[PDB]
């Protein structure tokens, strides 16, 4: 969520970046709110000193032997005054609470401005396609002529956009993993985690899944939710928590199964390595240049050509204050698709988990700044690898780098 | 479930069998509805002979000019006399197959007769627990001491009976994952599969959990529930399939999460390699020694000391009609705990899943047997290698066979 008292100071200017986004701020009804809440308060602050002046008055009434019963009986009617007071301030409270957590993030102003996907900026590209002298074959045709591909099989166990792979296809999309994680772990630094596949409902609130996306999410009746994706699990690692700034920054990486339940048809249930970076606020634009930089690794490495775009205010997700974009060749399309997504989050996330991180330059505490990509989606990296490499006869050649993680096999087929 | 004409032909041997496993089966109940669905049966059927009956005369009235809405009230009658009929027979029918689907398999006659897993016996044991010249650490201490376990993260994230595994620990138990896949995959003959981790309910119908067991289960508000073992989703592929003798055996491994809702503590979610075979009928009491000498390899490659025991009739599970498990010794517990589970099922599962294999020397098709087990439990195997591995220091050397998998590394600290 924002900083509430940029929300109090200037909200005009709050409403300006966010309206780039396209979200209406309604200034309006969030302001007629804060006013009615400090009337409650200021309401609740008279009564209690009226409760406090008749208190005395009884005190004198009993040392007279007076009847204190019509005073005690004022007492008790203002002590039920001030409940129904504080019940309607801390309903109204709530409301105000419910809309704050609805609202994205400000974008960085480096980012531009635009209303849609059309308005991203391509700002790179690797590699160049390889040039096909046959036919080229998707994805599921290969593997339907590999036996490694059923869809019919995962409608009958599940449902549909559901899969189910087999043999050397499901063992390739393993490869893929472990590639991915010990690339990750042994040269860029990230430490892995096993992490729990449901979480429960503070962990979503501390990331922002709920509660504008609950509807995105598996539910299980122990309230769970399934996980949209890492990292949700592994952000909220240090929720709570105060860091030093000597220990940052956390590099956390993982593989886990993503679950939603809502070119490239997306599955249900499919495969991710996430990456998670906990920094210091003034790092968090170099962090995310690392970031991406070792999604592009994965690609290098696997001869992948890519291109990267930086998405316009418009096309950004709720929590990213700037967002990269990797998008993979895929030749049976004639034209990239996403693969990877490195967003910097900055504080957002971190001040509804109270992440923060002690200086000891000063021992004040400030909010950490989080980061997140994909390195990467691996039924997708899937996909790429399967139509970039497929020969003539409808073989697929083995990238260099997996060939170690498949039993040194050089060809599927 | 079992043979219906088994049940109808001899009743009494079937009851003499199941009381082995602590089952009451009432036989009186079932021979009620069984003799009152004939009834009905019967009561049918003569309403539709008067209702042929009544029309003919219709058509006779017709032709002499006669009134027939006398006689074509009766027959309009006696049309929602049989619907009646028909809605009784279809509901003491579903009540038939309710009870039907709450029997267990039949225990095999060489199965230990016992009430409890005191009656279990042990039938081989394999290698010499270590002697250590220090006091003996467990598993929660070591992982602790190596910053690779946190139970407390776990909580936040979701809930107790969770887990969180770091850096080293979470890089063995991948690494155990990756040997025992590519040991039945390379070595035993297994096929791998990537198969969803939520599953309809008819895919567990078919393998028996429902309708006994839906308590033990996570569901998720698209009616589906998450896969207590790899077991239920494996077999289910060959659901409603006619398989040619000639591609029998199926043999086919997965290595999946498993989720429970409910010596060493279960969790509710913990990693299993599964094995399954699919098989002709009487070539399954040797596949179940093939499955179990799997599993029992995992343990010799990794050096791990074990035990075999037959489980008695009454210790049994749900599905099975003879039941090996593979204990391993736990030092810091001075004894064995089970690892290891391998299954004949039988027909039990195919005859839910109409699961047939076809003979081609004379086209007649019969139920497959199906079988199955745990090659190994992941999160299992890991404390038995912490503990039997650990040195007096607190470090953990690295089994042989895993060190290609973790990057040479020979210790863990």
């Amino acid at each position: 969520m924002l900083d509430p008292n940029l929300l109090r100071n200037e909200p005009d200017a709050v409403a300006e970046k966010l309206a780039r986004r396209g979200f209406k701020l309604d200034v309006d009804k969030l302001g007629a709110l804060e006013e009615r809440r400090k009337v409650l308060q200021v309401k609740t602050e008279n009564l209690q000193a009226e409760r406090n002046s008749r208190s005395k008055s009884i005190g004198q009434a009993k040392a007279r032997g007076e009847d204190i019963e019509p005073l005690r009986l004022e007492v008790n009617k203002l002590g039920e005054e001030l409940d129904a007071a504080k019940a309607e301030l801390d309903a109204l409270q709530a409301e105000i609470r419910d809309i704050a957590l609805t609202i994205p993030n400000l974008p960085a102003d480096e980012v531009p401005v635009g209303k849609d996907e059309n308005d991203n900026v391509e700002v790179s590209r690797w590699g160049t396609p390889r040039e096909f002298d046959f036919e080229v074959r998707d994805h599921v045709t290969l593997g339907e002529m590999h036996s490694g591909l059923d869809f019919a099989a995962a409608v009958k166990l599940t449902g549909s956009r559901f899969v189910v792979m087999k043999g050397q296809i499901a063992r390739m999309h393993r490869a893929l993993s472990q590639f991915m994680l010990d690339l990750h772990t042994e040269q860029h630094g990230y430490s892995e985690n096993y992490v729990p596949y449901l979480v429960n409902q503070d962990t979503l609130y501390g990331t922002g899944q709920l509660p504008k996306f609950a509807g995105d999410l598996f539910h299980t009746r122990s309230n769970y939710a399934l996980i949209p994706t890492a990292e949700v699990p592994l952000t909220n690692l240090v929720r709570g928590e105060i860091i030093d700034e000597d220990d940052l920054p956390i590099k956390m990486t993982a593989h886990t199964p993503c679950f939603r339940s809502e070119g490239l048809i997306r599955m249900h249930q499919f495969d991710k390595v996430e990456m998670v970076q906990i920094v210091r606020p003034e790092d968090s634009m170099a962090a995310l240049e690392e970031m991406t930089g070792h999604a592009e690794k994965v690609l290098q490495l696997l001869g992948l050509p890519y291109r990267k775009i930086i998405l316009c205010t418009g096309d950004m997700g709720f929590g990213a204050c700037k967002t990269y974009d990797l998008e993979v060749w895929i030749p049976a399309q004639n034209t990239y698709r996403e693969i990877s997504s490195c967003s910097n989050v900055w504080d957002f996330q971190a001040r509804r988990m109270q992440a923060r991180c002690r200086s000891k330059s000063d021992k004040k505490t400030r909010l950490v700044h989080t980061l997140n990509g994909s390195g990467l989606a691996v039924g997708r990296t899937l996909v790429a690898v399967m139509e970039n490499y497929q020969q003539a006869d409808g073989r697929i050649e083995v990238p260099e780098v997996l060939r170690p993680y498949m039993n040194g096999l050089e060809y599927i087929g």
